[PDB]
């Protein structure tokens, strides 16, 4: 599924990543934008062999099993599969668990990048909230 902007703003919302672990819902728009174009079965492999599945491009190396990741981990406890559904309460809840490992979004190389003291609220703006 390719979710619009705000259509995946208010999913966001609903599943409780709005200002979780202090990040407003526009960092989590901004970074899905980057990670994965708002499509939910975006799928990046790796040069390290992991693959990276869905709206927030979750890594295989630590969070979801995948089978073919050699040494990893399961964090999440999910096939990475349930990361590609049109339902992102998984991909939801895997990326709550990898914002509290520390280091936030910085997590998210490309949320660093390209999202990180920008106007993030410009992804959320106009949307029926
Ligand atoms: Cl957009
Ligand atoms: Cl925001
Ligand atoms: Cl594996
Ligand atoms: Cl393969
Ligand atoms: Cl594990
Ligand atoms: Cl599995
Ligand atoms: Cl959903
Ligand atoms: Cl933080
Ligand atoms: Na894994």
């Amino acid at each position: 599924k390719v979710f619009g902007r705000c259509e995946l703003a208010a999913a966001m919302k609903r599943h409780g990543l709005d200002n979780y672990r202090g990040y407003s819902l526009g960092n989590w728009v901004c970074a899905a934008k980057f990670e994965s174009n708002f499509n939910t079965q975006a799928t990046n492999r790796n040069t390290d062999g992991s693959t990276d599945y869905g709206i927030l491009q979750i890594n295989s190396r630590w969070w979801c099993n995948d089978g073919r990741t050699p040494g990893s981990r399961n964090l999440c406890n999910i096939p990475c599969s349930a990361l590609l559904s049109s339902d992102i309460t998984a991909s939801v809840n895997c990326a709550k668990k990898i914002v509290s490992d520390g280091n936030g979004m910085n997590a998210w190389v490309a949320w660093r990048n390209r999202c990180k003291g920008t106007d993030v609220q410009a992804w959320i703006r106009g949307c029926r909230l």
